[PDB]
């Protein structure tokens, strides 16, 4: 009975460089014990931009974490990496499952031109 915290997706998985964007990191505890409050940290490439501690994750349920990321536009590629609670001040189930390194490109299409 252990919580695994499981970081699933990070979307958009392009990102417009117009604008702060609030992507969603959908945290799903993929382990039969419900969580309580954990912090999940937007590490891009290895720095912590942003940081939003979730109330709790249900056990089988996923929860939507908005991350506040303003686009520099210093890369075309950032390696953004969801760090579910890099403290483990809840002990999750498999060690590589809490973390989500991926790799998010700049959206070709821009709601605005600059």
């Amino acid at each position: 009975m252990i919580p695994d915290l499981v970081p699933v997706s990070l979307t958009p998985v392009t990102v417009v460089p117009n604008t702060v964007n609030t992507m969603t990191a959908t945290i799903e505890n993929q382990g039969n014990k419900d969580s309580t409050s954990f912090n999940v940290s937007l590490l891009v490439d290895g720095i912590v931009v942003d940081t939003q501690t979730v109330t709790s994750l249900e056990s089988e349920n996923s929860t939507n974490v908005d991350f506040h990321w303003t686009l520099d536009g210093t890369a075309n590629s950032y390696t953004l990496t969801v760090n579910v609670d890099p403290e483990n001040a809840v002990n999750e189930g498999n060690e590589s499952n809490n973390t989500l390194t991926a790799l998010v490109g700049t959206l070709e299409h821009h709601h605005h031109h600059h």
